[PDB]
């Protein structure tokens, strides 16, 4: 279960973050953490499309090869938190999963900047029972955390030395697809 409110940054801006442009991540928290695999690649894209707020997501897990992209219209609870009803898709966007009543999830946009952020997201889906997950992102897919970036995970009183990289997985990603799912 989750366990965090998150509080989102003060003075938040919605349109640099939901700009269209892909996010990666480069390091993950989970709180709890054989929830997740050691090894892991997601990245998102976020964007406002013919009116709607949108996040599309993919993962890839780079041992066993398990893939999957994801597209939500985000509901608003306050400047920076937000709910994400989730579809599994195909690189396309064609429906695997239809939207369903507890798929969803929240996420807090606690720190970002033109090229990094610091995100809280908390997964519900089906009667799986998951935790909180802090996210490091970077527009750079290779960019060591800096500063301003460590400095919000500082001050959520949450320690950088134990989230855990992605950067030595070989990620390769498509950026087109996630640019495009916006619209989906
Ligand atoms: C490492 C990592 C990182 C991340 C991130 C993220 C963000 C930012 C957001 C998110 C979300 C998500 N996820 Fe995430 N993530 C991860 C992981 C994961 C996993 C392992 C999974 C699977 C789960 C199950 O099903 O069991 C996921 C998962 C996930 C999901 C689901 C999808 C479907 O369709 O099913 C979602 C919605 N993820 N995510
Ligand atoms: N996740």
């Amino acid at each position: 279960a989750c366990t965090k409110n998150a509080i989102a940054q003060t003075g938040f801006n919605k349109d640099k973050y939901f700009n269209g442009d892909v996010w990666y991540v480069t390091d993950y928290l989970d709180l709890e953490p054989d929830d997740v695999p050691k090894r892991y690649c997601a990245a998102l894209a976020a964007g406002t499309a013919s009116g709607k707020l949108k996040e599309a997501l993919y993962h890839y897990d780079p041992k066993t090869q398990d893939t999957f992209y994801d597209v939500s219209e985000l509901q608003v609870e306050s400047l920076g938190k937000y709910t994400a009803n989730f579809k599994k898709v195909d690189k396309n966007g064609n429906v695997k999963v239809a939207v369903t009543a507890g798929n969803y999830y929240t996420f807090t946009v606690m720190y970002a900047d033109d090229s990094s952020a610091l995100i809280h997201t908390c997964l519900h889906k089906g009667n799986k029972d998951l935790g909180d997950l802090y996210a490091v992102l970077n527009r750079n897919k290779d960019a060591a955390a800096g500063d301003k970036v460590k400095s919000a995970v500082s001050a959520a009183t949450l320690e950088f030395s134990k989230f855990i990289s992605t950067k030595e997985n070989n990620c390769a990603y498509d950026n087109d697809s996630l640019k495009s799912l916006l619209t989906k």
